[PDB]
């Protein structure tokens, strides 16, 4: 990913979501779409996000129901255009297998979700999260997410991932995560607040770049 | 629930989905319109149905975000005219309690999803869905969502929520569930493909609520 850095555009109005990206444009070449912008503004913003900026498109669906509906999801998911959609691991093997299935079938990708970044992951999914990531080793799952925020956690899962796995990381920014740390262990770091609500997130984002370079 | 039956709406065709639906509506009051629906037709479809079927709609969403993510989400869901969303409770309480306050802003509803119907659910949610059960109590949720497939479980589920909570449950039929055994614990079933791939929707529908009936 262009500079190791994936905007996450959660504005909920076409007009800022496209202005700010074309802001940061120049620094990114993938962003991240979920169901804010989505359910704003509809499944057409993927295509004309990737025709407008020619970038890379991750469906951020965290998708998290039974095997046949996951299927209907990727689906109309990578119909829209997207390039890869971002599933939870703790529903299981089924639900997962659902999704690798459907994008194997549309020449696309799937990133398993393994452990989430904000303080609730702690209750249920940390405990789950080291057997979610075998479990998409095992399914042959070779894009993974994990979090910013715990970069202890991060590093188990790259542990567990092998060198080869792409992992990507929210939780940077807004929610403490720091860019440099959180690159020891994942590939891309995905960063929303921190530019989109920026005054300026073209500065923002070529701020993040600057202490990224340095790494 | 009129008659105790929810139609899980999971066609992802307008035209098709508006014709099950009418066909079915004399058997039923409340509609589950979930993600193969709004990500084929559009948000824009839950006023719709609203408005030509007088229905409760409740958004399926399988909301599982981070806390930010999940506000978003849940006003973007009662801005288009649903009546409840329902909600992951493996992300923890914090995410929860962001889908409540949503809630609450806009006189709507959550329902908890606790343990998941399909063959995966007990890989991970299982184990924890206890816990997330009382999580929800302690949270003052009061609307409930169990496993038609796990009768057992569900009524672990109905002795950790009490009497008073709204149970509502999938996995009748296509997924082996059946009606008159869940309904001993649910208030209400939710029924999708035994329904709408019916060769005949309306007697699928009305042999389902006669074996109720009877209940
Ligand atoms: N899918 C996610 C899983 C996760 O564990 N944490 C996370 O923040 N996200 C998403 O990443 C983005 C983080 O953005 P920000 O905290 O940088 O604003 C948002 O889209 C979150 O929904
Ligand atoms: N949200 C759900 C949680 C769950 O545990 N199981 C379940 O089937 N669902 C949904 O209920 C409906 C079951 O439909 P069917 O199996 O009766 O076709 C579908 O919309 C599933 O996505």
């Amino acid at each position: 990913v262009m500079n190791r850095l994936i905007l996450a555009m959660d504005l909920m109005n076409r007009d800022d979501a496209l202005r700010v990206t074309g802001e940061v444009r120049e620094y990114i070449d993938t962003v991240k779409i979920g169901y804010p912008l989505v359910l704003s503004e509809g499944m057409d913003i993927i295509a004309e996000f990737r025709k407008r900026f020619g970038c890379r498109i991750i469906a951020d669906f965290a998708v998290a129901d039974i095997p046949e509906t996951n299927e209907k999801i990727c689906r109309a998911t990578f119909k829209a255009g997207a390039d890869a959609i971002i599933v939870h691991g703790f529903p299981g093997a089924d639900s997962v297998r659902a999704c690798l299935n459907v994008a194997e079938e549309m020449g696309r990708e799937v990133f398993l979700l393994t452990e989430m970044s904000h303080p609730g992951a702690e209750m249920f999914i940390q405990g789950a999260a080291d057997e979610i990531a075998r479990m998409g080793v095992d399914l042959g799952v070779k894009n993974y997410v994990g979090p910013s925020t715990r970069p202890e956690r991060l590093s188990r899962l790259r542990e567990i991932i092998g060198q080869d796995s792409f992992l990507i990381s929210p939780g940077v920014g807004a929610q403490g995560g720091d860019p440099g740390e959180t690159l020891r262990f994942a590939d891309a770091i995905i960063v929303g607040r921190s530019i989109y609500l920026a005054d300026n997130p073209a500065a923002a984002a070529a701020g993040i770049i600057e202490s990224i370079k340095d790494l």
